[PDB]
């Protein structure tokens, strides 16, 4: 009864504050009951492919990503690429969503997804005008930047990912712009990419953005990120709090300020201690940079 399960999970994620726990508990139930394995078996049957992919896309949570990686990554990447090739916009959104989440597991899994065509599929879809698809693409590239590690940055350089990112950063949609800028803020730690970023001028988009958006309202602006990111994702963003580039530090501080507000309402403020962001934030709350300092201080107060 996929149509009914997909509706339940969609409604669960959408509950403000509680949707994080509700979606996680349902998606974990799917794994423990054997339903996740059934979806992976069915996603290679042409008749059951899109319905299976539609539910997979909504349940690629932390532990389920591990399960897919261990049991059938090649099948899931294939279905996602099939979906991006389909003409229906509903399909394109699903395929790009799957790939966005498969880039949030590990360096090695990013390498496998790239090997199987996942990055090529995302870059191809960057040509679309569909906002939801483009939002998935920008998020996928931010995730790949955060999780790919050094090996995969060389592969991003060869495929000219920075080039695909800069147009997304100048997009007028705030969610596309934000996640494109987050990817860029992460990648400037790579000195070869840094040169291209400085020439682009995209980093100049940060100061107008963070001073014009209230972190709390921005969180509520898109259902997909209303509950924030996982501690494993935030752990990987912590180093940007001490980036070489002032603009990147500013964006990371804004992000942590937003996450602090969200995690306060969930009772998960302890994750910041676990990922050693408290000390990284305390340092920024004392530095001369007034923009980043204010955001980090508000984050600590929210924590
Ligand atoms: O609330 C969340 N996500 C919320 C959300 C919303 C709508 C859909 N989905 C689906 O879930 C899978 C991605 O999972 P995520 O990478 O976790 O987003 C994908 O299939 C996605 O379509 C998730 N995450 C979270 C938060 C706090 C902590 N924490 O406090 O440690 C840990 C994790
Ligand atoms: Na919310
Ligand atoms: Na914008």
């Amino acid at each position: 009864y996929l149509e009914k399960i997909n509706e339940v999970i969609r409604r669960a994620w959408a509950v403000p504050t509680h949707g994080h726990e509700l979606g996680y508990s349902l998606c974990n139930s799917l794994r423990q009951s054997g339903g996740l394995d059934l979806l992976m078996k069915n996603c290679v049957k042409p008749d059951l492919q899109f319905s299976s992919a539609q539910l997979l896309e909504q349940c690629l949570t932390t532990e389920n990503r591990k399960h897919v990686v261990d049991n059938g990554l090649d099948k899931v990447v294939n279905v996602a690429c099939v979906c991006t090739k389909n003409s229906n916009m509903e399909h394109s959104r699903v395929g790009t969503g799957i790939l966005e989440h498969l880039f949030k597991h590990s360096e090695g899994t990013c390498s496998d997804v790239i090997r199987l065509g996942g990055l090529d599929a995302v870059l191809f879809e960057c040509r679309t005008s569909d906002l939801e698809t483009l939002r998935h693409c920008a998020s996928a590239l931010a995730n790949l930047s955060l999780y790919g590690g050094a090996e995969n940055q060389e592969e991003m350089i060869l495929r000219k990912v920075p080039m695909w990112l800069f147009p997304l950063a100048f997009h007028n949609d705030d969610n596309i712009k934000y996640y494109a800028c987050l990817a860029i803020a992460v990648l400037v730690a790579n000195k070869e990419i840094e040169a291209e970023v400085l020439k682009s001028g995209c980093l100049d988009l940060v100061e107008p953005f963070v001073t014009s958006h209230d972190p709390s309202a921005f969180a509520r602006s898109n259902l997909a990120h209303a509950h924030g990111q996982s501690k494993h994702w935030l752990k990987r963003l912590v180093p940007v709090l001490s980036s070489n580039r002032e603009e990147a530090r500013n964006l990371a501080a804004f992000h942590f300020c937003m996450e602090a507000g969200i995690k306060r309402e969930q009772g998960n403020t302890d994750i910041f201690r676990e990922i050693n962001a408290i000390e990284a934030l305390k340092n920024v709350a004392s530095c001369p940079n007034a923009i980043a300092s204010k955001f980090a201080a508000q984050a600590l107060r929210l924590i």
